């Protein structure tokens, strides 16, 4: 059982959770890959297996393990998968699975809010136009005028012998990336290829910088149909900085839901591959990663220039103060919108609040340290001094091919 | 099937072809990850003595040769029949740099070719030690023209207890334990400050006072020696533009000398050989100055300017932390003393990598140490997915001798 300590404090805790890990990580004992992104890869024997675990962890969870309703639900589920090949899941079930999954997620800093979480069930659809209808009424809830909600969507779970349900795009809003004649991209790079897929599947592309992407949406063998996002269901926060007039005039914007769409969802070996889910920004999300990677929007230098900083020289630290000011200007930006946000230093330290919940209720929680750790000021965050042990639980959110 | 390693800023592919040969293991399995971990005979002697003089012998494009094959005869001769053997002038130079070459850790290795080796395998006492530390310190040092070098004493034998450095670094800081729990100085040195003590030193009553070093011979109790005050030298703190920063009355000195940890070479062992070169400005600025359990000067420094300190969104931990980096970098270019920017670390390893990855195939290399402690991915190095494992020779970790 491996021993953490907080160097911060001092504080020693085993981690006895890591033993009940599942699938194997890229790591051994002779190279660690655990900064790698993607690692790797990407029979009612196995199934019914998955099945039963993920059943007693529920009874578990309820207090009811070993009972009539459990050795019944056993019994239920195997019938299932010995008649039909799979199982269904009640929806009690499902809404537990859908927060283990999000509590289980180990790069997720976020997860002091795992246990609240809003589940749509959409295993009963079975068309790509209100699959559509269905992420409207999810990014209608989740907005909620500003006042962010986190919740998901489950579409209906993989069958073999006829295709899965998709969403081609990673987000439900991105800003579209135009390739353009010099190589370079107008918009966002990293939504570069969604955006030539979006176009060839007919859509009428803009001019900007911020414009936001056409939903690709694709049913069971079926072709991928494009819909259009209403623009006021699209929420977007202008990107102004309280003491620096001048930042306002770079236009720049981003979007008020965060709400990731490519990801497979597992529960007891059942697998869901169109299942969005959404909670809420952390300012450093926006205002570091995507604005100041050099591979993004890559404003760093022109704030820079404004603020009349000395980009001759690394050492003036200019790409420190702009980067800051940045990031001030996305917190601030959202409270006078009215967007619920969070920032690096408020979030890092309810993660250590989760960490201490995690440990009575489970005995530790898997975390992977680099995904933890805001992208600045990192050691100025109690999660820096924080030993982490990085192992893979089911349920599980689990990244896929992309369908093309 | 080596490890794919991606960097994700420019595309690029490459494969870590050099971790198979990877000597030890680490903490991690399949099962868990544990990367994140702070600290995770004759036939086996033989063995990796046959390694590195095999490495060596390549180096000098020797490889196969007859001086190659005859050195392998006399190291098993050798180990036949003294039970252990000896490093020629050469080798040594060779194995340090090596060392450094292959630490994981640091962020400075394009510089690992230019080494400064100073063999003390031939020191007697603390006495000697003594001076052999001193010499160490003043051509490091150089009146702030700093100097990568190690002096190596006597590898570990039978018979006869070790040389040992007992401080961390040949130059700290005092922590002085106050009865509040709180601690006037350099609060990670408490330990170290009451040792002194403890062998008789007179302490101090300043946030900033060098301490004595405590040097153990074999088979002897440890010896308490004052560095001359005009070989530790040290920077004032001040920053460009805020004049009231220079009150605070910081300091921090020029050489970061790094003296317990243990050099292994081909099987045998030095746990005396302090090494050193010059500071990353993150070290001092945001890890010394700003860490709670460091000095922890970061709430001061942000109401002096004049930040809103009661909300965290207004983000003044970060502005008062760029700050005291911008102060230290200042400070130590006004007096002439070397020190790096976590851009140009970051940039030169990455040109590091790339020497690396043509040399021998890949670089052992340790994420979450090879990021800045503020500004990571504004830095290359953290989009560079990297991979981690223990080659040797290598600077390892080791037990405090009390
Ligand atoms: C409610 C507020 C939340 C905050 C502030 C938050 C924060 C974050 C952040 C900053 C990341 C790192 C993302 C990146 O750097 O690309 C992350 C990752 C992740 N989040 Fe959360 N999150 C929240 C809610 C949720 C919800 C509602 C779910 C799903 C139910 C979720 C599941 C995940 C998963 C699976 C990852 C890993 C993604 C990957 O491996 O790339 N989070 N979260
Ligand atoms: C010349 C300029 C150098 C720079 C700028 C530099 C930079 C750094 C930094 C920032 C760290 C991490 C420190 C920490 O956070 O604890 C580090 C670690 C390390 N360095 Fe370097 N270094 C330099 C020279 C050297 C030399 C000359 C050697 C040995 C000959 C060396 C060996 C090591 C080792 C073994 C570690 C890992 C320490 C640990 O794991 O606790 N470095 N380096
Ligand atoms: C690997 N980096 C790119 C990336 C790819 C995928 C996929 N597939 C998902 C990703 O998820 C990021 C994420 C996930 C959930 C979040 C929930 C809330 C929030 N504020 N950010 C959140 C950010 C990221
Ligand atoms: C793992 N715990 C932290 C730690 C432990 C030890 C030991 N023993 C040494 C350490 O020193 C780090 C180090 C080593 C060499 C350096 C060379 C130059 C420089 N600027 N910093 C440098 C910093 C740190
Ligand atoms: C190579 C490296 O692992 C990669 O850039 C990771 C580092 N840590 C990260 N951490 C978060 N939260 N998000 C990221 O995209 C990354 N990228
Ligand atoms: C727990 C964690 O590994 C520990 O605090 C590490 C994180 N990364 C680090 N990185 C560097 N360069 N130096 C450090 O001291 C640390 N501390
Ligand atoms: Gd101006
Ligand atoms: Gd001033
Ligand atoms: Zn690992």
């Amino acid at each position: 059982f491996p021993r953490v300590k907080n160097w911060e404090v001092g504080s020693i805790t085993y981690d006895t959770l890591s033993a009940q890990a599942q699938q194997d990580g890229p790591c051994t004992p002779r190279r660690c890959l655990g900064s790698l992104v993607f690692p790797r890869k990407l029979a009612p024997e196995q199934l019914l297996s998955q099945a039963r675990d993920f059943i007693n962890q529920y009874y578990s969870s309820i207090k009811r393990s070993g009972s009539q309703a459990h050795e019944q639900r056993l019994q239920e589920v195997e019938a299932e998968v010995a008649a039909t090949g799979t199982y269904q899941l009640r929806e009690s079930e499902l809404v537990f699975g859908a927060k283990q999954a999000w509590r289980n997620a180990p790069r997720c800093v976020g997860r002091i809010q795992w246990g609240k979480l809003q589940v749509f069930d959409a295993r009963d659809c079975r068309s790509a136009q209100e699959m559509f209808t269905y992420i409207c009424n999810h990014i209608k809830y989740a907005t909620n005028r500003g006042n962010l909600r986190s919740a998901i969507t489950v579409f209906p779970q993989r069958c073999p012998g006829r295709g899965d349900f998709r969403i081609w795009n990673s987000q439900l809003v991105r800003y579209a990336g135009y390739r353009q004649q010099d190589g370079s991209v107008r918009g966002d790079p990293a939504n570069v290829e969604i955006t030539e897929l979006c176009i060839q599947h007919g859509w009428t592309p803009g001019n900007g910088r911020f414009d936001v992407l056409p939903l690709l949406l694709q049913a069971p063998d079926e072709p991928p149909e494009l819909f259009l996002l209403p623009p006021e269901l699209v929420l977007e926060v202008p990107l102004e900085h309280p003491t620096l007039e001048w930042f306002a005039a770079l236009g720049l914007r981003w979007y008020a839901l965060p709400a990731v769409s490519n990801m497979l969802l597992e529960i007891g070996g059942l697998e869901f591959p169109a299942a969005p889910f959404s909670g809420w920004y952390m300012s450093t999300e926006i205002g570091t990663r995507n604005l100041c990677d050099p591979h993004r929007y890559n404003i760093l230098e022109d704030v820079a220039v404004c603020m009349d900083l000395d980009t001759r020289t690394t050492s003036s630290l200019w790409k420190d103060k702009a980067a800051v000011e940045i990031n001030v200007a996305v917190l601030h930006s959202y409270q006078l919108a009215k967007v619920t946000i969070v920032d690096h230093h408020a979030a890092t330290a309810s993660f250590m609040k989760h960490l201490e919940n995690e440990q009575k209720a489970r005995g530790g929680c898997p975390a992977d340290w680099a995904w933890i750790v805001p992208p600045i000021s990192g050691s100025l965050t109690p999660v820096f001094h924080q030993e982490m042990v990085n192992y893979f639980l089911s349920p599980a959110f689990r990244y896929q091919p992309d369908p093309w």
